[PDB]
């Protein structure tokens, strides 16, 4: 079995939340 992209993704998904979290927090001039 690969059981590597599965490794991937948790480290992946996490630094990416982080991020989503600071570029959304200053994304949002008119809603």
């Amino acid at each position: 079995s690969g059981s590597w992209l599965r490794d991937i993704w948790d480290w992946i998904c996490e630094v990416l939340s982080d991020f989503k979290t600071w570029l959304k927090a200053k994304l949002m001039p008119q809603l």
